[PDB]
């Protein structure tokens, strides 16, 4: 409360599925990139975005998981994803082996722009 993980403009264009790549407006490989946020903490993730709807992805390649979730809610161009959601989609709240974290847009006419991403710690 509060750990800034990104700021400034990032536009992503995405028309539909079934192509080559599904691009991200923001993404981390936590096995190689150092990361501020503590996953074992009880947390939420807030994203300031504009335009198309969005999803948050937590993925592990070797066990082949693709936890992908919608916002808990959205207010004033700010979405909110909780840990309860992520863990439920992931199958567990133990993220050892985690390969990939990303904010991705759904198929839209004219894409999305992310202005900021952050994390917050909570009192369970
Ligand atoms: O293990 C290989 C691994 O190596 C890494 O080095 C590499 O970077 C990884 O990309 C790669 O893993 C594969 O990633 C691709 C693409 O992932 C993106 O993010 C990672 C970036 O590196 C990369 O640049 C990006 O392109 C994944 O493909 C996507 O998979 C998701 C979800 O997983 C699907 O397949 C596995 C199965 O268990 C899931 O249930 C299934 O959903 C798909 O997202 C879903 O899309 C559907 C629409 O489906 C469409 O499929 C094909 C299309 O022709 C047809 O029209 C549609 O049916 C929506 O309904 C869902 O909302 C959504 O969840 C993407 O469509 C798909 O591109 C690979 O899964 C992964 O192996």
């Amino acid at each position: 409360g509060e750990i800034i993980l990104f700021s400034g403009s990032n536009h992503a264009d995405f028309k539909a599925w079934g192509g080559d790549d599904w691009p991200s407006a923001f993404e981390i490989s936590p096995k190689y990139e150092p990361m501020k946020l503590d996953l074992n903490k009880n947390f939420e993730i807030k994203v300031d975005y504009n335009g198309a709807d969005i999803v948050l992805i937590f993925a592990r390649w070797d066990k082949d998981i693709w936890a992908q979730i919608s916002p808990y809610y959205v207010v004033d161009g700010t979405a909110v994803f909780t840990k309860e959601q992520i863990a439920k989609a992931y199958g567990s709240d133990d993220f050892s082996g985690l390969d990939y974290i990303a904010v991705k847009p759904l198929p839209s006419e004219e894409g999305v722009t992310v202005t900021k991403v952050s994390g917050i710690y909570t009192n369970g």
